[PDB]
Parts: structure tokens; sequence; C-alpha cells
């Protein structure tokens, strides 16, 4: 059978890509397995453009990106509670904004950095069917579209989120179902009607994430429906929450519904991020509250150190504790910060008790008057990076 004297990469989402990419430039030989809320992922914040800059990949996200200086609260009703400026980090970082843009483009310049490495193959649309590992090798029985195969790897690196996870026997922890959410696309002019780039819409009701996408001019608007209600019944009353959910209270005739999806979310944590010769990474290994996770993800980061651990023990002989020690270091990160914050974001979001609410809206508009408060919060991302 087909033997990998180097790593398997599952999934062909960034997390993938990425640890392939500088896997590749390492000179490891790479198989991707690619297969398949459209689109997902999408905010960039500092230290993850660092991270892109150091993969060699950020000049190229720019150029297609939506460039965002600053991201928004607002109220129910549009208006401004604070206004986050990323350029009060202009003298800590070298990337002093934020970067929005869907995975689908990302996924494709990372592909064409890809393509010049010949020790790296992505083959499209091969799923793993059955896993399993012994001391030297993990096999795999794959599937795609010559029909079925057999493939072994020296390692492997589990990052796409469906429940590889679920089949090596690791325990996933803090595992809890999102409320019904919707996610739409939409052509509406949010920025002529006073919104920012990235905007978090603070209501007990009609709370909101309203992110633009791509250049089209096409935005992101995730909000809450009643669960219990048909998609066809979700889609009849979009016109009417609009009149809320889009700044100006527009008639139907002044945006243009691209896409709707109603869709659920499990939050989760992997209890150990490997097991054996298999490694997680990104949506494999953790998912965040969805709502307040925008730029918490922590999939670049996790496919840097995952990368740095792999090429370690593959050219430079290092002992697997290197391996161990990404495990450590990532999990910490989504346990310390990434999770309890993305929680904080959307509890504060949704908060339903009218004192509570003016209590926590003094503090957002203290910390988008304050610039030194607002340089405290904003240079909290930095602590994706973990102690690596």
């Amino acid at each position: 059978m087909e033997t990998i004297e180097g790593v398997v990469v599952v999934g062909g989402g960034p997390v993938g890509l990425l640890t392939a990419l500088k896997l590749g430039k390492a000179g490891v030989r790479v198989v991707v397995l690619e297969s398949e809320p459209s689109p997902r992922a999408v905010a960039y914040m500092p230290p993850t453009a660092a991270a892109l800059d150091r993969f060699g990949l950020l000049d190229d996200i720019r150029k297609r990106a939506v460039w965002c200086p600053d991201f928004a609260y607002r109220h129910g009703n549009g208006e401004l509670i604070a206004k986050m400026d990323w350029a009060v980090l202009a003298q800590d970082t070298d990337y002093p904004y934020m970067l929005l843009l869907a995975q689908n483009h990302v996924s494709n310049v990372i592909v064409e950095h890809l393509r010049k490495l010949p020790n790296v193959e992505i083959r499209w649309n091969h799923k793993v069917e059955e896993i399993d590992q012994d001391d030297d090798y993990v096999t795999m029985e794959t599937s795609g579209p010559a029909g079925k195969a057999s493939l072994r790897a020296k390692w492997v690196a589990a990052t796409d989120g469906a429940r590889v996870r679920g089949k090596i026997g690791l325990t996933f922890d803090g595992i809890t179902w999102s409320e019904r959410l919707v996610a739409t696309n939409v052509f509406y002019d949010f920025s002529l009607h006073g919104y920012s780039r990235a905007n978090f819409v603070h209501d007990p009701v009609d709370w909101a994430v309203v992110v633009q996408l791509d250049k089209t001019g096409l935005w992101r608007v995730c909000y809450g429906e009643d669960p219990d209600i048909s998609e066809a019944e979700v889609r009849r009353r979009l016109p009417e929450r609009f009149k809320r959910l889009l700044p100006g209270a527009p008639t139907p005739d002044q945006y243009r519904v691209d896409y709707l999806n109603p869709y659920r979310v499990h939050q989760r944590c992997a209890a150990e991020f490997r097991r054996g010769r298999v490694i997680l990474a990104g949506d494999a290994a953790h998912a965040t509250n969805p709502m307040g996770g925008l730029g918490l993800s922590g999939g670049v980061l996790d496919a840097e150190h995952l990368a740095e651990a792999l090429i370690a023990v593959i050219k430079e002989g290092a002992s697997t504790k290197v391996l161990d020690e990404y495990s450590v270091d990532r999990r910490k990160v989504f346990l310390e910060f990434t999770s309890p914050t993305a929680t904080a974001n959307f509890t504060w979001m949704k908060e339903s008790d009218p004192a509570q609410r003016a209590r926590d809206n003094a503090m957002f508009d203290h910390a988008g008057k304050d610039l030194k408060v607002m340089r405290e919060i904003l240079l909290d991302f930095e602590k994706l990076n973990g102690r690596r």
C-alpha cells in the first residue's frame, strides 16, 4: 500500500493548508486530503496577521482582504456603543488592523503557495473512512473520486471538524450546543449607513454579528431565530427581522440576500490534542462559542506551532515531547483565553436584564472613549500566541 514518509494532513481548510505549507517549505513530504455554512471563519486580528506574515502569505491575503481599521459595538437600533480602533496599537505591532476575508478566498491563496512546493500534494475530495495506528505508522482507509484506497503515514495532522477526531478514541470535553443561529450573506451597503466593517450588535432579541465577507460588497449577518420553526418560516421572517438587523430600517428592495442558512454549532475541546501519531489542530481540536468567537478560532497559530513541532521531530531528531508541548500550549490558549472570551462576548451580547445591560453599556462606553483602556483590551488578543 501507499506509504508516506512524512505527514498526511486531513482537511483542506486554511488550518490544514497552512500546516502543510510550513511543513512543505521545510522539506517534509506532505499529502493533504481535502473534503468540502458557506463561507465561515473570517477575521484576522494582529497576532494572526503576524503569523500569516511568517508563513509568507500576508501580502497576498492583504490584496484581497477587507481592511478593517476598527470594529464597533452597537445597540439593536444601530447606535454606536463603542468603536474600538486598531490604530491605538500602532506602537505595539507592525499589524495594527484586522483583515476580513471569506475562507474560500484564504484557502485559494494558500493553495497558490502550496503549488510551488513539489513535495506537497493536494488530493481533492478524499475522505478518511477508517484510521488506526501502530508503533511506526498511522494507516488510513480513504475514499475519493477513484474509489477506495489505503494510505499510511509517519504522522497525521487532523484539522477537520466533523465527527478522524472521533475515530481515534479521543475524549472531547466541554461539549455545549448553540441556540438556533441564522447565517445570511447579504448585499447591503452597511458602510453607507455608518457601520464599521465588523460590528457586534448588542440586544436581547435582535443581537447580531455583521461583518464584511469580501470586496464584492457581500456581508455576513448572523442572528438568532426561534428554534421551533421550519427553514421556510425562517425565510419568511427575514424581511421583518431585517427592519431591525440592517441599519436604516430598509425595505426589501434596498438589499439582496445571497444565501441563508439556519445552523447550530457545538463548542468543545479535545482532552488532549495528540493521540500517538495523530495530532489535532483547529476545528478538529476545539470550537469556541460561534457568536463571540470572531477572530478567536486560534487555527492559524495552532497550525504554525503544529508544523514547527513536526518539523523538529521529522527533520531535527527531536523527541515527541515537542508534540506534547504543542498540545499543552494550544489547549491552554483555548481553555484559558479563547473559550472564556468568546463565552463572555456572547453573554454581553444577548444580556436581557435591563439593569445589567446598562452596566455593561457603561463599561463598553468607557472602553470606547479611554484610549489606554481600548489599547489594553486590543492587546489582549496577543494571548492567541500562548507562551511560544
